[PDB]
């Protein structure tokens, strides 16, 4: 509990900074034609530490739509030059038993990112920039979704 070590390392509207990472690759038509693909992760920082988000499903944990459309797009059919919105469902952060019952606010500097879930006052918020949540008895935060708009599928670099 003593403090005898020189240190000098120095630690908004939110205190959990959520950074989604999406990598979409466009399909190519015929060389044999190549299917598109989509992968990614969601990470967060809280009290100087970084966490990786857990998803309820290994597969089918997200949905792609073209901007101004509600039709589901298979990752195999992604095209370049199309602004996509990726919605990731049943996203959780495990902030550990030491953070159990705490209230934290999730946010994101990137205006293309929005949250859907239950806030700390037990109200449903839909497509919001920031969300105040109550961590459960294990320190876990739960979101209905994270959405990322203006996702562009790149021309494959396998050439
Ligand atoms: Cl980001
Ligand atoms: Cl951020
Ligand atoms: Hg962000």
């Amino acid at each position: 509990h003593m403090a005898t070590t020189i240190n000098a390392s120095s630690s908004a509207k939110y205190d959990v900074d959520v950074t989604p990472s999406v990598s979409a690759v466009a399909a190519n038509t015929a060389t044999p034609a190549i299917a598109g693909n989509l992968t990614g992760t969601i990470s967060a920082s809280y009290n100087g530490k970084t966490y990786t988000a857990n998803l309820k499903a290994d597969t089918e944990n997200a949905t792609i739509t073209a901007a101004g459309s509600t039709t589901a797009v298979k990752p195999a059919e992604l095209a370049a030059g199309v602004a996509y919105t990726v919605t990731v469902n049943d996203v959780s952060f495990n902030f550990g038993s030491e953070n159990a019952g705490k209230t934290v606010t999730l946010g994101c500097a990137n205006s293309n990112v929005k949250f859907t879930g239950t806030n700390s006052d037990n109200q449903t918020e839909t497509n919001v920039s920031t969300l105040k949540v109550k961590l459960d008895q294990n320190g876990v935060a739960s979101l209905t979704n994270v959405s990322i708009a203006n996702v562009y599928a790149i021309n494959t670099t396998d050439n």
